């Protein structure tokens, strides 16, 4: 059983306490907290590769993807390890996070400990936008917050 | 993983970025970058159990210490995984920080990824204070800087 952490920051107004459980290793990981200083709507939530801020959300590079795979939604066959889909930010800004996901993992080859957690300025497609960047990122836009993923009592 | 990098933000001025590398896996941990306005002279300089942040550097716990032993330098036998010693700034306030230690890990049970880097407002005693608190801290003072280390490779 495992716990971890993330608080997300960016140079605009959004900002979040992001938490992970997995209670058992293979076990799904269970993905909930709130982000604030959103505009009303869907935002692309993933986890990017590295826990490398050093250059803002950029140094994190592409999403996780140990499989080599397309980007897609987090229910899609063909998907990044990191892909979450989106959130949902309400009239206040504020996106309530209450996720489970069975391919992340607090602990071997799939493990997003020391990665980073980051919400984006639109939605992600989720690879269905029919071009190339669809493919890879799902369209969603600029970094607006992100974290590095840690290891939580 | 072979290469990690940790960012230091705090309330104040101090901040730096923290590179490791360990190519060999139970090998020594090169350690290198650079942290700024300091007080010069000699600050504390540790791991700490968890990679949480969500309320500053007060909420990532005790030095991490899975082997648990008491508090002391880097060179010593008995020491917790986390002690790192001190950095050294110079006149400008500038510590340029080369380590090499084979005790912190970037794999397995002394894995440092998703744990807290910190640097302290002043010396780490190395256990040698001769009070209770010198083999639990080091008495190094107050949290200046902390961020999550994080996947670089
Ligand atoms: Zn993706
Ligand atoms: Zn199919
Ligand atoms: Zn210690
Ligand atoms: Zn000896």
């Amino acid at each position: 059983a495992t716990k971890a952490v993330c608080v997300l920051k960016g140079d605009g107004p959004v900002q979040g306490i992001i938490n992970f459980e997995q209670k058992e290793s293979n076990g799904p990981v269970k993905v909930w907290g709130s982000i604030k200083g959103l505009t009303e709507g869907l935002h692309g939530f993933r986890v990017q590769e590295f826990g490398d801020n050093t250059a803002g959300c950029t140094s994190a590079g592409p999403h996780f993807n140990p499989l080599s795979r397309k980007h897609g939604g987090p229910k899609d066959e063909e998907r990044h390890v990191g892909d979450l889909g989106n959130v949902t930010a309400d009239k206040d800004g504020v996106a309530d996070v209450s996720i489970e996901d069975s391919v992340i993992s607090l602990s071997g080859d799939h493990c997003i400990i020391g990665r980073t957690l980051v919400v984006h300025e639109k939605a992600d497609d989720l690879g269905k936008g029919g071009n190339e960047e669809s493919t890879k990122t799902g369209n969603a836009g600029s970094r607006l917050a992100c974290g590095v993923i840690g290891i939580a009592q």
